[PDB]
């Protein structure tokens, strides 16, 4: 029955709460301070603008397409909820809780996406000054960490099929895990105690394995470098002609496949195992 348009809600607006149920619709809503939009099962919000002290709740079976989050606003994608092509600007936060799903999120300068407690995000775009945080059962797939962008894979966080482009950075902490990371030219992946598997490092890209960190099954293509620091470990690295594995004193590598023209640099004698 219900279906709203160009409604502004919150503070000293006409209405404070907006609720959506099965079949309801909301378009170009503007959520301002004290404003709450609740998108419930079978509800659909579209083009919602979320400003300081405004919140959009996406509950189970709810859907929110093209929400745009600004300075001090919040999108909560709860269990069973779905958010598509969300845009997060300076000071905006999208949080994906247990059972929630975000697809195609664009995170802009100073914007934050938190994927926690078993939420999932696919195809996040992490641009310059943007940040993505993944933790405690949260899983992110096909994140593009673009120039200026940063992804934090924290304890219990998991990232798959991440792509790192020019000055894009991925930080994998203790208890964090990354799989099938692609490091393009200018990309940096840092294992600050965390684990990586199935990394590919193309020309200009770098993986840095620090204390407690561990890389498995890494391919270093021409111009790529895996850099292993003290008490970092790597295994099953293949170094292609023109690529490099550099191991600092006290770092370790094993099951190294060194192709002809692949550089290996060691600073201790028992550093690398072929
Ligand atoms: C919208 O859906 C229901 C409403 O009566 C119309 O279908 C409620 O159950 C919900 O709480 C929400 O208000
Ligand atoms: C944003 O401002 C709102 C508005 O001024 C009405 O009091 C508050 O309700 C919010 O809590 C927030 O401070
Ligand atoms: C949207 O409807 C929900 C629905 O009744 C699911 O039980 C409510 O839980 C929300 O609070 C909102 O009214
Ligand atoms: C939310 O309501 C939905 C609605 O009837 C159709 O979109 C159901 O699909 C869900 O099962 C839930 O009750
Ligand atoms: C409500 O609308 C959503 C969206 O705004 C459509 O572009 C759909 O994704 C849902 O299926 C529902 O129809
Ligand atoms: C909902 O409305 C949005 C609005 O024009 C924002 O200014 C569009 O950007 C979306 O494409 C959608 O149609
Ligand atoms: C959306 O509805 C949710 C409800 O439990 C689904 O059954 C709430 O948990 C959210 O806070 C919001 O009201
Ligand atoms: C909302 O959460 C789930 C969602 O519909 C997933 O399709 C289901 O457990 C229920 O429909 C619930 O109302
Ligand atoms: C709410 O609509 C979503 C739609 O794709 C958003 O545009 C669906 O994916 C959800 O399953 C739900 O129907
Ligand atoms: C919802 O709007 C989005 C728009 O960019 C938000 O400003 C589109 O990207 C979506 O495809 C949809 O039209
Ligand atoms: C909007 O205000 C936000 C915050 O409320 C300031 O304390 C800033 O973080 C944003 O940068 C923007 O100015
Ligand atoms: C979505 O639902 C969540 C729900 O209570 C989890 O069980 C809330 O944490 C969010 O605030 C939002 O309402
Ligand atoms: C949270 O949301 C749903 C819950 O049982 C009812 O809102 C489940 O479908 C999800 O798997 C998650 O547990
Ligand atoms: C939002 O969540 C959908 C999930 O099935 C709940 O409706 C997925 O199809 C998507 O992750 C969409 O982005
Ligand atoms: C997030 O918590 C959900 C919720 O607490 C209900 O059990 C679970 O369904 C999920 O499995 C996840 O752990
Ligand atoms: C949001 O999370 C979804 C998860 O299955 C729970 O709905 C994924 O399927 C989507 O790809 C998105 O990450
Ligand atoms: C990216 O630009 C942001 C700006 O506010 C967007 O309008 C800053 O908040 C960031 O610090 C960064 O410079
Ligand atoms: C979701 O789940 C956890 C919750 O605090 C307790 O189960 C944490 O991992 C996150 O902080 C988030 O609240
Ligand atoms: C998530 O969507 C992405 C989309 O094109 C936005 O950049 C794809 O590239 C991913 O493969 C995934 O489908
Ligand atoms: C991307 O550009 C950001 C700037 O805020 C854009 O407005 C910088 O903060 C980053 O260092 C990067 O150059
Ligand atoms: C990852 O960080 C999460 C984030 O700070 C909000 O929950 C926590 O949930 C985890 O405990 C972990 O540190
Ligand atoms: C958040 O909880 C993670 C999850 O429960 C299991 O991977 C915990 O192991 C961590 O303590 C993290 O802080
Ligand atoms: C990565 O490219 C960025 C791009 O021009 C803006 O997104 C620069 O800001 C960075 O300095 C880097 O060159
Ligand atoms: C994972 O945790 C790390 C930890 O606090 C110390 O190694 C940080 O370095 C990372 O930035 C991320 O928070
Ligand atoms: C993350 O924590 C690890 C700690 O031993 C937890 O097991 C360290 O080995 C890492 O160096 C990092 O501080
Ligand atoms: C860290 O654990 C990840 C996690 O189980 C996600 O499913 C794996 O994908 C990684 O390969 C790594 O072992
Ligand atoms: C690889 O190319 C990068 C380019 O800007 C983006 O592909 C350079 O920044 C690197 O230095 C390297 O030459
Ligand atoms: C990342 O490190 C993991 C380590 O044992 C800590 O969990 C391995 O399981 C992975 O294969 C990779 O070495
Ligand atoms: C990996 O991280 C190290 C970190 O400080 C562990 O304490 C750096 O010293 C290394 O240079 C590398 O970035
Ligand atoms: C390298 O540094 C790690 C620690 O996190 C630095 O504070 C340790 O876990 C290692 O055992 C080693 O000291
Ligand atoms: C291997 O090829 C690299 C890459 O494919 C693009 O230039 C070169 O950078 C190296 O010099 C090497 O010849
Ligand atoms: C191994 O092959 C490299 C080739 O360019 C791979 O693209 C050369 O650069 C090396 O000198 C060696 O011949
Ligand atoms: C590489 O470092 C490893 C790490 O420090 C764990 O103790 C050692 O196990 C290896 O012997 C090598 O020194
Ligand atoms: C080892 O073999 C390399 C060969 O071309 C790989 O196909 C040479 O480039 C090296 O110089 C060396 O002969
Ligand atoms: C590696 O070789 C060293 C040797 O004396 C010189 O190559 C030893 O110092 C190491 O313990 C290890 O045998």
């Amino acid at each position: 029955k219900a279906a709203y348009d160009n409604q502004t809600i919150g503070r000293g607006e006409t209405s404070k709460s907006m609720h959506l149920s099965a079949g309801d619709t909301a378009k170009n809503t503007t959520i301002n301070s004290g404003g709450k939009q609740y998108v419930s099962s079978g509800g659909s919000a579209t083009s919602t603008t979320i400003n300081i002290g405004g919140v959009q709740h996406v509950s189970s079976g709810g859907s929110a397409t093209s929400s745009t989050i600004n300075s001090g606003g919040h999108q909560h994608v709860s269990s069973g909820g779905s958010a598509t092509n969300t845009t997060v600007n300076n000071g905006g936060r999208q949080t994906v809780f247990s059972g929630g799903s975000a697809m195609g999120t664009i995170i802009n300068s100073g914007g934050d996406q938190y994927v926690i407690s078993g939420g999932s995000a696919t195809s996040a775009s992490v641009t310059s000054g943007a940040r993505q945080f993944v933790s405690s059962g949260g899983i992110v797939k096909a994140t593009s960490v673009n120039s200026g962008g940063r992804q934090y894979v924290r304890d219990g966080g998991s990232a798959t099929d991440t792509v790192l482009n020019n000055t894009g950075r991925q930080f994998v902490s203790s208890g964090g895990s990354a799989a099938k990371t692609t490091i393009n030219s200018g990309g940096g992946m840092y294992l600050y105690g965390g684990s990586a598997t199935g990394t590919s490092i193309y020309n200009g890209g770098r993986q840095y394995v620090s204390s407690g960190g561990s890389a498995t099954n890494t391919t270093v293509y021409s111009g790529g470098r895996q850099h292993v620091y003290i008490d970092g470990n790597v295994t099953e690295t293949t170094i292609t002609s023109g690529g490099m594995l550099q191991v600092e004193a006290g770092g370790s590598a094993s099951k190294v496949i060194q192709n002809s023209g692949g550089a290996v640099i060691t600073n201790t004698s028992a550093a690398v195992s072929g």
